[PDB]
């Protein structure tokens, strides 16, 4: 007997989630969708031969008693609104990054979930389900390299559109690093600082590219993260953790090697979409499985969404301040441990 | 509306397939099982909370009109029998390696499928679905390295039981290499030769370990394959294809690197089961998807099973002959292209 | 007819240079030595069966008309003194790092060389002769990756003695990085900043280990350099240069790979001495060759020594300031380009 | 007091040896040369400003009492002649591969050295001095992987001239593999077999390219060696040794990695000359050093030359026989152990 899922926002990524749930995962179906372009959400129901109702807005869909759970996968700032409603309507919500665009927005959502007794909210930080990052986690949990002291990491992308703005680099992009990193090391951010290198010839005039972002935790781990979204060569995620007694490092995506015209090579991806395909699948399936076999959700929490929001804010602050901004977090409610 | 699958042989591997279909894949269910230890097949229905009928034998299960398709995943020599029945009962059959234990056994099965008009039989040669081997295929199809001339490859395993016999090395083990290799290069085997190196201290007395197996295709590709099932260090599959203008090579499984006590390392698997987990999933899902969206099966064919059987036989021949045995194949029926 | 070399300071490293010149290189001999422990200098002349005069002090040795060139390889702060003397005595001087321990000390030496018409002083920054760094140089000179924007690099060492102090990390250690990096990118340092991560359990109480050192050039290249001298795992130099259109990276030292007990590994060196052995050889041979076939020295210059001194000072400043210190350099005299 | 060396054969490779001895190594000089084109030998003496006598033939040069040692570096079949003379004239001889072009030719040379009491003859098999091969040796000597069982290896070259003939592949090319491999594993060859794969489009019509060469030792190690001299992509030497409990593998030559246009790459050499440059240097220096500090030569022996000759012959035999030829070696004289 399969979980009945309603999708809010049938854009490019909500279309990807509809396809995995329909044709790749196990034990769930899409019974309802609503988009803001109601005509698009009516061409998607046909496209994937869904057996689903098409609502004009969220409220209508959240009223429907079929739907046990919703995917929030619409425009970014329209998230907070739909999550609060779904919590009050007491449905399970899988909400794509970001949880909300402001730090208080995330706080409002925590307070609601806190009331409604159990965990309803999983945030779509898929990196925690990628086998690379899972292995790093395992080695750290095993004290393979003793105490983490520094982290170097990088998030690069071939080119961006006319729409990509200086803040998006730390809000839409460095956001997964921010989530995954503190999950691995089990610590909280303290300060953030932003440093701009010589600007790239591949960056448009309004964009500042690359950027380095230093970040210290409370324990004193020092992270420096490079964000270069016009690197031209490929899409590439690198993460090295230096510990007291050794170093561990994230793998490249699997690739056949080639020997030809003087070079020994492997392939680098050009498409951010392709990089985490497996972790999307495993993440959703875990929302599904965790609900039917526990009565609550298991992944990244509303709280983790809140931590991403505060730090993301401090970054955008140190971004035009040029100074060493501070990251101030409220006490972690007993609810979340 | 999901495909109704009956499993013949609820052993260790048929249990793995029941679990992927039940809890990982999409659009199919297990409605029927039969084992030879009928008590075991009645503890498996409970184990995975299946909603399935338990038959005493294949015939009973193949009569059941629920079941559209069957997994043949029982003892090895009990395959041919169950496949012929399922073809005549006109159900879709996914049959695990081997198709049958004798070369004529595979021929009998081809003749039956040939009659019944369309493709019912997929053979479980999962390597063709592994992303490594898929990439090699893609580069060869693109003429990246021109004409294949030689292949070097290796199939190693830490240790084997008291049950592992000299012939099993080319019958149960080198069998996937044999299937996958000719699929990649699109050619047929001509001769096989077997050469025994100094015998390993890790091999039991009745077993001959390692072995090298040279194999020539009709076009003149020269393959040498190493089979060392007591290599102790790990489970490891290596495949290098040398072409006219360059070389392509299979990847290692993804692993975090580590720097500690004087060494820079990655992990090697110890468990053959873990190596191809993803290709099992993708293989089954493709049996499922290909049936509901085409009315026939798509994978490795009954014919490919026949090619594996002939070559596997010539190998066991050159295995105790010590001579350069021959591989003689019947004409490839128009049915299969 | 071979170059006659006098060695000032017959310690451990001056002994290594006497051995290479005597038994490995071409076209030079040691005809004179002086140490501060004059007894040790005699034991050296005997040890390497030298045919050399033993002076009580530098002045005596610089008077000797045999010696065309001197190695300054004595205790650190005793360098400046011996280099000024050798310049005025008008001999060729190869001076090991540092050129002098203060920034003005290097300035005094530049002024002397400036007068004496030609280049007499090569500083022993051997990295410029290592084949790795030579290749990076070549790729940058060829615009392979366009404009350098950032550099990440690391200098790690297993453990240090009771004698290793917090400033030595940027004075004795990060000093080669400081020389080589601006040689590669052809730019000058502007600011330096020092950040202390959580302190290591492998570091003694008086030592601050690791450190991160951020450094910006005038053009805007942003360098972050990690110095971890108690990393325990090995001796390891890493340098990655991120450019506009691609990334280039320093190689590991050559090593046989090994597959054993679950791991695929290569070796990491435990001894800083072993890492640059080939660049020492090539460096000295180039002092020799460049003198006999040009009448002047070719390597890193007295000026480059001065640049290392100013930046080294700013680092030690930002080291206890905790602030973003500045690097102020005098105009580059026409003499040096 | 430096070793006085006479060079027989001032061709391209004898010119390289004259240059290293003159301008790179320590403790030796060229005091005498003779070529067959006596005019070329004069132009060489001038080219490298040598202080040397120019003889019309070997006999004259071997009479000269200056010369303690000779390099035999002339045209291939002219080696045996000059080595026998030098042994009887009782000079030290460094003889480039091959020692002689026939197996009995090597036998005549062994018998002469055997009489003259000590070791005069070093054969120029430089691989034993390359740091890669030295490391493999060390790991095998340490039983790191237990008992060697198989070896896979390859010798590839971009393209060859109109002058390169099918036999040269096993006589001029596979000859270093043949020497180095039995040195590593400390065993003797027993059989050889030659297998021709589909012929390459890069090979001329008179040449058979690639070839595989299987070789068994007495102990039962099974070696398969690939020789592809028109592989087009680069010059590339690969050697993998599979032992009982693990695998060891030769390194690639050091290279900077690059990330650009979709690929992560390293460089492959195009010039056989560049691959072993360091082992040539270390090899010669060891002829020199071993003579002045022992009164005999240390490297590969006249005997090792003989072993290469017998096996080289068996290969050329199995090369047009198509059969499994045999390698028959005379008893190893007590003189050589
Ligand atoms: N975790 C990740 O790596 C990742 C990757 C990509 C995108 N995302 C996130 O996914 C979201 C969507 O991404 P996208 O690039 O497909 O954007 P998109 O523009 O394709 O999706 C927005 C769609 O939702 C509709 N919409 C907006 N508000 C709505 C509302 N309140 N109710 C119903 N429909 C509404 C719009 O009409 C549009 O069709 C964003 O929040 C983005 O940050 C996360
Ligand atoms: N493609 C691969 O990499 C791969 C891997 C592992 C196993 N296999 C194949 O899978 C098959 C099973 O493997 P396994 O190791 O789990 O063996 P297993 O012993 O666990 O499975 C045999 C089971 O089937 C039952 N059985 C035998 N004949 C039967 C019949 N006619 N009808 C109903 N039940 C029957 C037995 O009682 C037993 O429970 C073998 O043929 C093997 O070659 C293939
Ligand atoms: N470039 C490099 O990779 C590198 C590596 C190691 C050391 N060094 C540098 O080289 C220098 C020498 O190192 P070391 O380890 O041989 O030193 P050391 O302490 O081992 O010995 C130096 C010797 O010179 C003597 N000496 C001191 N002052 C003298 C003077 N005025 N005149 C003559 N002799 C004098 C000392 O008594 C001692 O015997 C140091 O400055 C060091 O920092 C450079
Ligand atoms: N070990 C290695 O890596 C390696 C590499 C290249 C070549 N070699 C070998 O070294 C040898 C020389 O190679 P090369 O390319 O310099 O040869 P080359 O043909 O370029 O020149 C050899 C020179 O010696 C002269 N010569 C011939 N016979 C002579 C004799 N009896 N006495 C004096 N001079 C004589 C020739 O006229 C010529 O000028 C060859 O046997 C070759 O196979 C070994």
């Amino acid at each position: 007997m399969s979980l009945r899922i309603g999708v809010i926002g049938t854009g490019a990524i909500g279309k990807e989630h509809i396809n995995r749930i329909t044709n790749k995962l196990s034990g769930a179906e899409i019974v309802a969708v609503t988009d803001v372009n109601q005509e698009a959400a009516q061409k998607v129901v046909e496209q994937y031969q869904l057996n689903a109702t098409v609502y004009p807005n969220d409220d209508s869909l959240l009223a429907d008693e079929n739907v046990d759970a919703v995917l929030v996968t619409s425009w970014g700032p329209a998230h907070e609104s739909s999550v609060l409603k779904a919590i009050k309507a007491q449905k399970y919500v899988f909400c794509e990054v970001p949880l909300a665009t402001t730090a208080e927005g995330c706080m409002r959502i925590v307070e609601e979930e806190i009331k409604v007794g159990k965990r309803l909210v999983q945030v779509g930080f898929m990196r925690r389900y990628d086998s690379g990052y899972v292995q790093l986690k395992e080695a750290l949990d095993n004290h393979v390299i003793g105490e983490p002291l520094m982290i170097h990491c990088a998030h690069r992308n071939p080119t961006v559109g006319d729409n990509y703005t200086t803040d998006m680099a730390v809000v839409d992009t460095l956001v997964h690093e921010i989530d995954v990193l503190h999950w691995l090391v089990n610590d909280d951010y303290e300060s953030v600082q932003v440093i701009y290198p010589k600007k790239s010839k591949n960056a448009l005039p309004h964009l500042k590219d690359p950027q380095i972002v230093v970040i210290e935790t409370k324990g004193g781990i020092v992270i420096n993260a490079e964000i270069y979204v016009n690197c031209k060569y490929g899409y590439d995620i690198q993460c090295e953790i230096v510990g007291e007694d050794g170093i561990i490092k994230l793998p490249e995506p699997s690739s056949i090697s080639l020997r030809k015209e003087g070079r020994f090579s492997t392939d680098i991806l050009m498409d951010w979409q392709r990089r985490f395909v497996a972790a999307y699948d495993v993440e959703i399936q875990d929302f599904i499985d965790s609900i039917q076999k526990k009565g609550e959700v298991s992944g990244p929490t509303a709280w983790d969404g809140y931590i991403a929001a505060v730090t993301t804010d401090a970054c955008v602050k140190a971004q035009e301040s040029g100074q060493k901004e501070k990251v101030e977090l409220k006490e972690k409610p007993e609810f979340y441990q």
